[PDB]
Parts: structure tokens; C-alpha cells; sequence
């Protein structure tokens, strides 16, 4: 079996952002969905953290995502970091009340919120966009893998969307990549 196993529901996230960051690298890697947080292991290493395993996973085995020069890695590293503390706590309780719960239990006004705020949040992104094509920069990198494994849920979760033309311009960028639409694409459930 190889070294490399993905622990964690696939229908995930952050379980994106992981198998994802291995696809791009080609290695050979095992996912195991148990019957959400991804495990990372890879010999003696054990990574509890999406954005570290993505770190990792490129630094170590796709040399190409992880830019060299601090400089330019910090482009896309503060996006890493923003999907964390800013984006993904409103959009997941969005992606709750939609997806997730009957309508009998839906707190519309907060759903509502949440939508409005997950969309001025992700206008930001969409400025950056229009500067650079990826959240990395110039070139995609690892920068853009966290925030663009939500986009995913974002722009095919049955929602009405405000009009954010550089961040769907980089969706359909991400969505030509083979490792986003193994890695990423998957039962929006
Ligand atoms: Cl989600
Ligand atoms: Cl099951
Ligand atoms: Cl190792
Ligand atoms: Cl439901
Ligand atoms: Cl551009
Ligand atoms: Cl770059
Ligand atoms: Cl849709
Ligand atoms: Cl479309
Ligand atoms: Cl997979
Ligand atoms: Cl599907």
C-alpha cells in the first residue's frame, strides 16, 4: 500500500484540499472514507491541518506549487489563511441550511447572512482576480488550492450568486485542471 493515506469523507472540503494537492503531485496515495477534518499520513508524519497537508504535499512531492522565493509564496499563502479564518466558517454554515437541513428547520434570516456575507467576502477574492489570474499570482500554485476547493461548493450549490466575473473566470480556469476535477469535484452532498 502506498506511503501516503487520506483519511476523511471526500465530500469535504478541507478532504478536498487534500486529495487535490496529492492529485496534482502524481503520487501514489490511498483514500480511505470510513462508514469533517482530513488525515494525513505519509510514513512517520501525522497532519490533522487541510492547509499544512497542502503546504506539505507540494513542498515535498510538486515542487512546482510551492513557489521558492518567499516573496511570491506569500501571494497565495495569505489566501490559504484567509479560506480559513475569514471564508469558511460563514460559507459552511450556508452550505449547511441549503444542502444539509430540512426547511422546516432553516433559519432563513441567517442563511440569508450568510449568502449575503460569503458573497461581499468572496468579492474581495474576485478583486484580487482581477489583478492576477490565481491567487498565486501570475501561475496557479498551491495558494489557490484552498479557497478553490470551497469555490466548488460555491458555484454549484443551488443559490442565487452575485455577479463576481474574476472569481468565475478562475473557476473555469481550475475546472480545466485533471487533479481539480478528480480531486475536487465530487458528490456536492
Ligand atoms: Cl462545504
Ligand atoms: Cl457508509
Ligand atoms: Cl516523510
Ligand atoms: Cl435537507
Ligand atoms: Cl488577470
Ligand atoms: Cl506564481
Ligand atoms: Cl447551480
Ligand atoms: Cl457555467
Ligand atoms: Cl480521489
Ligand atoms: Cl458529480
Amino acid at each position: 500500500m502506498p506511503a501516503i493515506t487520506i483519511w476523511g469523507r471526500r465530500n469535504s472540503s478541507n478532504v478536498r484540499k487534500a486529495l487535490w494537492c496529492a492529485e496534482e503531485a502524481g503520487v501514489a496515495y490511498t483514500s480511505i472514507e470510513v462508514g469533517v477534518v482530513p488525515t494525513l499520513q505519509d510514513g512517520a508524519l501525522v497532519l490533522w491541518e487541510s492547509n499544512a497537508i497542502v503546504r506539505y504535499l507540494a513542498a515535498q512531492y510538486a515542487p512546482a506549487l510551492y513557489p521558492q522565493a518567499p516573496a511570491e509564496r506569500a501571494l497565495g499563502d495569505r489566501w490559504m489563511d484567509w479560506t480559513t479564518s475569514t471564508f469558511a466558517g460563514v460559507f459552511r454554515d450556508l452550505f449547511w441550511g441549503v444542502v444539509r437541513t430540512p426547511e422546516a428547520e432553516r433559519d432563513h434570516a441567517r442563511i440569508a447572512a450568510a449568502l449575503t456575507q460569503s458573497g461581499e467576502l468572496l468579492a474581495r477574492a474576485d478583486a484580487a482576480l482581477a489583478q492576477q489570474p490565481y491567487l498565486s499570482g501570475g501561475r496557479f500554485a498551491m495558494g489557490d488550492i484552498p479557497l478553490g476547493s470551497f469555490i466548488y461548493a460555491w458555484f454549484e450549490m443551488p443559490i442565487e450568486r452575485p455577479e463576481l466575473p474574476h472569481l468565475q473566470a478562475w473557476y473555469a480556469r481550475l475546472r480545466v485542471r485533471p487533479a481539480y476535477q478528480r480531486g475536487v469535484m465530487t458528490a456536492l452532498t
